[PDB]
């Protein structure tokens, strides 16, 4: 017996949504890691720290919106371990921005696969949800990180002593 | 000679939109019926009454938005009789909530068929309209009614004397 | 066993009130039809549209007040199909005003029959209700439509090109 | 080496977006032309002028939003000459409204082709962008121009001396 | 070469603090799970949901305060996977409250072990931190959950139909 | 038969004013190009972007004021294609500032030729218009661009990594 709410909601979509929830929580955790890297006494770039912390909290919102969608559609949320980030030392402002950019493109590819699946299962509600709340948000994030990486590289990060310091103060400040 | 406004608007879509307008008006009428059931002297659940009345007025808005779309696209509105509801006595708070839930799923299936037709006729304007204003609204409605049915059942409606009374006061109040 | 509220309320009055509810809902539907006629791209008289839409919503209020009276008196509301309007194309501003005037006189004759019945059944509560909320409202409506028809005719509607256009802007604007 | 931001963005979409940017700029220029036609001493319809000027500025916004999308997605903006409008003398209020209507339908057909291309290239971000910001805007524009053409024709434009004068004052005023 | 900030900070304390960070994040995840259990269509206790969501966000704050302490003292944060909760279906309002109570006592025992370690390593800064921000907070949480479990049991949860419903509305509302 | 408004307005002035309108529109387009260069992901100097966008909108105002003058004097506006800018890639902050400076001097030389023509045709109204609204505006623009080029060169643009970045933030910010 399915949910009395469930309608036109494919089991494969339910499962893909649970995989997406894990990926969003993972991304939250990556950014939380980055945030506290920047507030080390031997790094001390407070606006990089604030930036990544804000990203971490936004990833939690992305996760919750998918958990709500699961409930709305009569799916059942199935949580899995949240894997720790690949690094605990993020090396530099530039390196963390580059890692974030790769992570955002990977999440985007996941969301595009999810939309393709929704399209295959004739679920326009799911397609619209991803278009309204996920796809443009990812385009905006990737473009912003691309901008940041570009500026840091041009400024001489990470080796030029003033580069990360000034970018912290001006762009992220 | 078509409307001088008409563009990429399939006659089958025009007709399906007229069928949808009738269904929305019908749903308005069902809820109007339910609303005045609850204000009978031998039922007297005023917040159930207010709930269904609010649903009835929202269905009229859904109808009007489709009538406006028809005009916008250069279709011609073709009205049909609005059939009376299946019951004039809705038996209980629970039974009316269950009937509303079935009606919302039926309207949803209609809207999903309409989107499939819009998709087949390559009408992305029509697809977007249904996604923006109809499909999520139906998901939200069905989930809300599912919540209400669940609570009423658990509380012992309709036979437990306090159940509908307390649900009227707390959830719908 | 009657309603424990019912007193001095004739079954014939209960039935006539149910017939009146259907007529009010019908009138609502006629005006809704007219409203969306005027917002066609090949008619485009927006203040005619607004006028008829306002009339449509007021007819719904008339219907609801009768549904409430039914409940107040311990009658049982019995809904019937709402028949579609006689036309989907209302031809002109003048023609719609003339159709509205005929409809208002027909509704008035119905209400006068209802009062005669209430009088025959010695129901002064019912007589007063119709006098307070229905009879003067109909006199005012018929007089207003008579005024509008008169002006439109004098102005040269529907064939004189400026007539409906200017009446839309000045009288209904 | 592509943009480090670029993802799931087909070269054909990039090119079609550059063609759309040119068309939007062209439409801006057409309306700018119309605006200054209406403020000639031998035409002097100031509200027609204001109307077309407002349309011209909105077309520039449409162009810029596409230039931003190009950048967001990692495409490269490629500008081309903006061709002058077909006329410098727009003959009458009615004739300009009819020309605008044809132009809006042509732009709409272009945008529908662009959506079909986005659909073929599996770019739901691009599809959504066009649905959110372009397709409904075009439906609304075409319907509004259809309304205006209808009224002007009925009023006797362009030959009836009061028609354009009164429409300027009432509808566009 | 240690942190140039590090003073009187035992490697065993650094490690125990990293274990505590994982436990806090785990507790956040447990409550997030519970929160979305309560907003299922077949559970639909919205104030239970809000309660657990608030608990989840507070656990994140506990985690962050420990990550900040690590940085303050010149320790190095070492993140580990966050294990999924023991259940995805939390059975009832009462059962979730009982699970929360057990979890809070387990976290408390962990914090008491951490204080004993800080005491053994002569780290009064660490002892004070745990006393100021953790130990009383846990006493308050455990007492509150004890109160809630007591009331739910007395009310007849989970089998009495009104119990969880009324507790949701009154105590958690 | 000339405009009934036309007085002391030489056909050569009318033509030169139409050439000036094209040049102003061209300059608008050049700056629009520059603006969207700076918001590329591989350039990302947002205040350069804002600067050039503001210049682009001001050029449109210059064009419109000349179109209004044409109408005021009873001339007839004759629009021509707006040629695309010489580059779509503007290379650097410095290079775009240098290109803008050359463009402003070229527009200035055009306006000085126009004043010489107005002087030759004994049109003091035209001379005054150019003096009031064009000539000082160009002096101010050229001086400002000269200032900017000077600072960028001194700072080490384009090769010194901090130069354009800091000038974007401080001078244009
Ligand atoms: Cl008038
Ligand atoms: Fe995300
Ligand atoms: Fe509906
Ligand atoms: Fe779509
Ligand atoms: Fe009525
Ligand atoms: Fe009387
Ligand atoms: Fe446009
Ligand atoms: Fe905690
Ligand atoms: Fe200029
Ligand atoms: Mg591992
Ligand atoms: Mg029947
Ligand atoms: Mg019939
Ligand atoms: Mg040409
Ligand atoms: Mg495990
Ligand atoms: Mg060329």
């Amino acid at each position: 017996g399915p949910s009395r709410v469930r309608q036109n909601f494919h089991p494969d979509s339910e499962a893909a949504i649970n995989r997406q929830i894990n990926l969003e929580l993972y991304a939250s955790y990556v950014y939380l890691s980055m945030a506290y890297y920047f507030s080390r006494d031997d790094v001390a770039l407070n606006n990089f720290s604030r930036y990544f912390l804000h990203q971490s909290r936004e990833e939690t919102e992305h996760a919750e919106k998918l958990m709500r969608l699961q409930n709305q559609r009569g799916g059942r949320i199935r949580l899995q371990d949240i894997k720790k980030p690949e690094q605990d030392d993020w090396e530099s402002g530039l390196h963390a921005m580059e890692c974030a950019l790769l992570l955002e493109k990977n999440v985007n590819q996941s969301l595009l696969e999810l939309h393709a699946l929704a399209s295959d299962k004739g679920d326009p509600h799911l397609c619209d949800f991803l278009e309204t709340y996920y796809l443009n948000e990812q385009v905006k994030s990737i473009k912003e990180l691309g901008d940041h990486v570009h500026n840091l590289v041009k400024m001489g990060a990470p080796d030029a002593g003033l580069a990360e310091y000034l970018f912290d103060t001006h762009t992220l400040g």
